[PDB]
C-alpha cells in the first residue's frame, strides 16, 4: 500500500514514517534522498536537475516525478514523507503511480496547533562552538555553556513560515479530501498515541 505523510516542520511525523516502515515492511522516501543521489551519480535525469539547481531554478516537478518513477521498489509498499509539495506534484504523482495500476491509499495529514510548534522549534538553542543543539525548555543547556537563537526560530518568523506552509498546503489537502482519502492525525498527543491513530486508520 501507499501512504503520504504531511505535516509542517514540529510535528513529528518522521518519527511515525520510519517506525511504520520498520514493522510493516515499507520502503521510507524522501524526494532529498532520491534527488542527491542521482545528482551525485550523474545518471541522465541527476545531470538535468543538476543544471537547473545551478541556474538557481527550482527542480521542474516531472522530473521530481522521474526520479522517483526510477526507484521505485516493485512491491509498491512505500511511505512519501513530506512530498507532495503542491497540487500539481499531487496530480502528476497519481498519474504516474495509476500508470502501473497502483493508487494512493491513505494521506495522513499530522495536525498539530500553531502554539505548540512555535513552542518546539522557537525554543531551540544552538551551541555555536560545536552546532549541538538544546532546548530552553526540553533540553536546557549547563548554565554557562555559550548558546544562541538562530534567526528562525524567533517566534515572529516561525508564525511566518506556518503561514507560507499553509498557503500551500491548503490546496493539496483539499484535493485528497475530494477523494475521500485524507485521514486527519491529532499530533498533540503522546507519541505512542499519535502512533496509535496512525495503525488505526491502515
Amino acid at each position: 500500500m501507499i501512504l503520504v505523510f504531511l505535516g509542517p516542520p514540529g510535528a513529528g511525523k518522521g518519527t511515525q514514517a520510519k517506525r511504520l516502515a520498520k514493522e510493516k515492511g515499507f520502503v521510507h522516501i524522501s524526494t532529498g534522498d532520491i534527488l542527491r543521489e542521482a545528482v551525485q551519480k550523474g545518471t541522465p535525469l541527476g545531470k538535468k536537475a543538476k543544471e537547473y539547481m545551478e541556474r538557481g531554478e527550482l527542480v521542474p516537478d516531472d522530473l521530481i516525478i522521474a526520479l522517483i518513477e526510477e526507484v521505485f521498489p516493485k512491491h509498491g509498499n512505500v511511505i512519501f514523507d513530506g512530498f507532495p509539495r503542491t497540487v500539481k506534484q499531487a496530480e502528476a504523482l497519481d498519474e504516474m503511480l495509476e500508470k502501473k495500476g497502483l493508487k494512493v491509499d491513505h494521506v495522513l495529514l499530522f495536525e498539530v496547533p500553531d502554539e505548540v510548534v512555535i513552542e518546539r522549534l522557537s525554543g531551540r538553542r544552538i551551541n555555536p562552538e560545536t552546532g549541538e543543539v538544546y532546548h530552553v525548555k526540553y533540553n536546557p543547556p549547563p548554565p554557562g555553556v555559550k548558546v544562541i537563537q538562530r534567526e528562525d526560530d524567533k517566534p515572529e518568523v516561525i508564525k511566518k513560515r506556518l503561514e507560507v506552509y499553509r498557503e500551500q498546503t491548503a490546496p493539496l489537502i483539499e484535493y485528497y479530501k475530494k477523494k475521500g482519502i485524507l485521514r486527519i492525525i491529532d499530533a498533540s498527543k503522546p507519541v505512542e498515541e499519535v502512533y496509535r491513530q496512525v495503525l488505526e486508520v491502515i
